[PDB]
């Protein structure tokens, strides 16, 4: 059958009413997938070969107790079919070593959702600077005075690292400097400017996309709503691009018309729409792996 | 003529009898190229656009003075010809930040030695997974157990961190755990662990690949040799692979007949090489460069 | 009645039948004390007055179950009769401002076990060079040449950090200078060094001081013992200066005949003592507590 | 003579038109006092003895060569009449592992200002605590509800971390939040909170007190005044307790007549004040270890 491994946070503190990675293991078992559950520590390297511990993983809803090992083996991540990277951020040092790790099962034969180089291409902030003509003004920079220009020309910008912590700087705020240095830490690390845009206050909508084709209905931070007119155009300009760079399941944060953030790792938001409308997420993902898996 | 961009650490601290940017820069001079100085802060990103503010530099082999500022700007760097991106190690996050503006830059047509991509692709020591046939025995794991086991199979193995720190474990070593510890954090980072190899007694050789090419004298760590036949051997079968990703200007690290690591950032020793052999390594760069630039 | 409260980790992380924080606590419930638990965020100081948010807490030797909120209060630290300070390592500047605010209760009239004063005063490790004949061979120190010295001197020696990961360097050890570059942070953090002592293979001691008295039973790191001639010697010859500086309950580590360090903060091990000798330890304890409150 | 050392960041990097230590060691020399400089890691601690890598100290007003190095020494610190404790903050435990080594040699007969005890118990923030009549409304805390809380009372306050980067939040700042969770790094350390005092505006000064008593001029933050009424008040009140615990050279910030900082460590702005009034404030100062000295 398919053998499904996941790369995830400790599966005995995650909260299964709302995590999408449990959302997701329910539906691979539901379909017959043999799962092998997989923390960081357990992935290694011997001689070039990807390896790991993995514990054979039933799950249930239930919440005295949603998951079981049910067997443990050291096998070569060639042979899983596929494994899902579900590591939470930051995107440090450490996630780029294991992806590394992956992409060496990856030359073997495993499908890695999402594709180990795309995830170092694609930083869920600085990313947005390939789709210019679809985000806000930016500025990624280390220092204070081209910051205090950008806040003269926009009098209203959002200050955030690249590293939620933004400082939203509007006219008369006294603390321009002070947020750049703690931000920059002394003019050492990049932060990232972007004009503020006040129709967050209609909300800052979560949009999915499963492998370049958006998910009809997104969650807006919560309220489930079907895509705008808007909402369209953004997720079809940047889908052809997030399917051939392999990043089959991927979540856009739009507010009003403006892409802010491209998340690339761990994209939730699965459970709230489920609940609302009538599409099943799980489902069209496990159905692009399949497809995937049944062409090279 | 040729723009010449140059990203690196303070030219005001560096030594000028041994800097290898520093004997770059005199050369490209010798050429009549223009050069624009750069450290990491003046690099930045205005809607997609990579920018910089330079300062045109001036060089000279002069201990009391090597360098004046003969004008400064601001400018977009896709108007540079060529960067190169000579920032020392760590290869940290503000490192890969900084990877993606010069490739804005690149996809709006300067050349970057080294691309962008493959530094983020090549770590200096997990690349050497990919050439496992050239290397030493090498585990990569967050755990002691496994680390223990590799010293009981090997007897006599080197632990270094990912992130030079080496340790060297041989039989009858009261410190094995500890130093597991302290170089995985307890747990919760990768190391990287090693058979000893005896021949580096007999010299850590660097050796430079100018663009596939092999440089044909290396340094051993100091003295100065020619490749032996199995330096030919190993820098001929990496070559390819350097040359196709990018990889213009490298270094390799052999003891004995192995590939220990494999420098993408800031290799040096060119100075040391020069002054014994009749080799311009700079002017088989420069050479590389102007190929490369009157082809693509 | 007697208000007690009581600064520690987390109580829902225990293991009571370890932890000597819950074994006090019992016992001071048995005397009918009223219980005030409180963590460090819970303690603050508005203009000058130490005050906190404590809960009155109820606690059971029930492994399902063994405590409960039974009230929640915002009151001045000066309204509780004494407090416990039982925060775990490391001593760093959170812990000394904490000190600062206990302090401020204790001006106003709330004895402290232990005295912030003292807290800050008596380093575990660096407190033993005031009862020099008591200890090893001591070099604390920032450099390397110094700490090869010293080997040279002693052949085999134990290197820790201030701030277990201790390193044994004997005779033929490789790794002397990567090992000191590591724990001096290379060259800026002090580190120490003191000569091994075979007689750890006996065992490390930990003897509890109870307000300047020896409990006459203590554990060799696990087995019980009573003291030995030695240790009476040892403990006797600290007792009175722990006794004046109101460290009320001490523990001392001991191999051999020598003290090696000063446990001031969070002092264990009184589950096992208790559990094969006829001794209350926590019985010693609030009975000092209630002699030094019926006193000052 | 007198054998001053001194303890300080390397004299290299000073600048001698605005240091204050270096004021200090060219009134020593004029007295004839023989020198002895000392960095952070020149100081140890072999069994219980303080000493210390020196070098005796020459000091010239020469901005090409301020100072030479005419011997170099291994002594004990309690060959040492009087040391200079003026190294820069942070007050860390690197800061608290120092004053343990000086207190040592303090033990042994050497005059240290300041007092290496009184430097551990007095923080320039926390210390202000003990004046609660001298100082503005101050709330030190973990957590995000008590900081909005006081910010409801007082509606416009400043926020510091303990640890300037000093946060303004008055009516309508859009921020208390996110500022709140980045200098208690999510209610995991202690900041200060304390009501803004327009009259900063004014000047925010420096004045300068030797061994309890007030030098008559003091910098506006730049502007040299003589001490106003409220200045003399302040002084007067605070100078005694500064006498008797050996604060014997310090530093007071006042914002109008509030005191907001206790400057122990290393207080400045000696040179600035001698180049306007006819006060000699290291002449005061050497006055005082001279009268310290023929005391005890």
């Amino acid at each position: 059958m398919i053998k499904l491994g996941i790369v995830m946070d400790p599966i005995a503190n995650i909260n299964i009413k709302k995590d999408s990675s449990f959302a997701m293991l329910l539906e691979a078992q539901r379909r017959g997938y043999e799962l092998h559950y997989m923390e960081m520590g357990d992935l290694y390297l011997i001689n070039g070969e990807a390896r790991a511990h993995t514990r054979t993983l039933n799950v249930k809803q239930n919440y005295e107790e949603w998951f079981s090992f049910v067997g443990e083996q050291d096998l070569p991540l060639a042979d899983l079919d596929v494994i899902l990277m579900r590591k939470d951020p930051p995107f440090d040092t450490e996630f780029i070593y294991a992806t590394y790790i992956l992409e060496r099962a990856e030359e073997k034969g495993t499908l890695i959702v999402n594709k180990p180089q795309s995830l170092r291409d694609c930083n869920e902030k600085l990313f947005t600077a390939w789709f210019s003509d679809l985000t806000p003004e930016t500025l990624v920079t280390r220092n204070k005075a081209q910051l205090k220009a950008f806040w003269e020309k926009h009098s209203d910008i959002i200050l955030k690292p690249l590293d939620a912590s933004i400082f939203r700087v509007k006219e008369g705020d006294p603390n321009l400097g002070v947020i750049a240095e703690t931000l920059t830490e002394h003019g050492t690390r990049y932060c990232m400017a972007q004009n503020y845009l006040p129709a967050i206050k209609d909300g800052d909508k979560r949009v999915l996309v499963v492998d370049g084709e958006p998910v009809p209905y997104c969650l807006a931070r919560g309220e489930p709503r079907p895509l705008t007119e808007s909402d369209w155009k953004i997720a079809r300009q940047i889908g052809p691009t997030l399917k051939e760079k392999g990043l089959i399941f991927v979540g856009l944060d739009i507010i009003g018309d403006r892409l802010t953030e491209i998340n690339v790792t761990s994209p939730t938001c699965i459970r709230e729409i489920e609940a609302e409308f009538p599409v099943s997420i799980t489902g069209m993902l496990m159905d692009a792996i399949e497809a995937r898996l049944q062409q090279q």
